[PDB]
Order: C-alpha cells, then structure tokens, then sequence
C-alpha cells in the first residue's frame, strides 16, 4: 500500500522474509527504498522493495534509481542510507550491508530532493 514498509509488517515477518531471500537468493541484498516522508519535488517510485546484487557500488545506485524516477536534467536527487548520501560511496552494497542495514536484516534507503 502507500504507508511505509514498516508499518505494514511486523519485525518478525520482515525478519523471516529476509531470512528466505538469502535462502533463495543468496547473492542479493534486500534492500527497501523509500520517498521521504516530507517530499513536494520527486515522485513515488513503482515499487519499494528491491534486490540488489551484492557486487553494484552505492554510487552506482544511485544513478540507477535516478533513472528509475524518469526526473529532468536538473532535479535534485539524493539517495540515504541512514542519512548519509550515497552519491560518492563507490563500495559495493555487500560491504556496508553489514554495517548499515537494519536489524531486521533489509538495507533500507531514502530519496529526496535535499540532503539535510
Ligand atoms: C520473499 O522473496 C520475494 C520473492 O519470492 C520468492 N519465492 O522468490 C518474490 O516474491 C519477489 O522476488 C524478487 C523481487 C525483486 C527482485 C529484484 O528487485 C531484483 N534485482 C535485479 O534484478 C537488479 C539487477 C541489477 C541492479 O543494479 C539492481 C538495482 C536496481 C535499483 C534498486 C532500482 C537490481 C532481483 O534479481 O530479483 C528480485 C526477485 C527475485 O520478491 C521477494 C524477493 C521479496
């Protein structure tokens, strides 16, 4: 639906659903991308939980997900994963999964027109 992926499911089916994707897919990170909360500019993507091969840089990212919004040229985009813009993080998802994503097991991200 349209509430955060939080809200919806409880730390334990979030937590036995990433326990199953690294069954499935053991490859992948499992990643929730999301519009802040606050957002006039950038639309809502299509959809908001991802795997990511564990090899793809942050930096990467990024401009994927930016080509994903269809945005202009000029529109600001920022992607955070706990608050700090990936922009320039040119490591692969695997190597801060493990300090970054949330305790129940999913690497979450937020995008915005601003940073701060
Ligand atoms: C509980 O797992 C479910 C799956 O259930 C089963 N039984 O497999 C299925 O319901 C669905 O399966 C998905 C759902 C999403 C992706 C998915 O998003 C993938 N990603 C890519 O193909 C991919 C390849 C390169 C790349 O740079 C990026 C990043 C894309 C950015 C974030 C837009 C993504 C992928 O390989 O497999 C996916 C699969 C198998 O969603 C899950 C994982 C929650």
């Amino acid at each position: 639906m349209d509430r955060p992926f939080k809200q919806r499911r409880s730390f334990a089916d979030r937590c036995k659903e990433v326990q199953q994707i690294r069954d499935q897919h053991p490859s992948k990170i499992p990643v929730i991308i999301e519009r802040y909360k606050g957002e006039k500019q950038l639309p809502v993507l299509d959809k908001t939980k991802f795997l990511v091969p564990d090899h793809v840089n942050m930096s990467e990212l990024v401009k994927i997900i930016r080509r994903r919004l269809q945005l202009n040229p000029t529109q600001a985009f920022f992607l955070l994963v706990n608050q700090h813009s990936m922009v320039s993080v040119s490591t692969p998802i695997a190597d801060i999964y493990e300090q970054e994503k949330d305790e129940d097991g999913f690497l979450y991200m937020v995008y915005a027109s601003q940073e701060t």
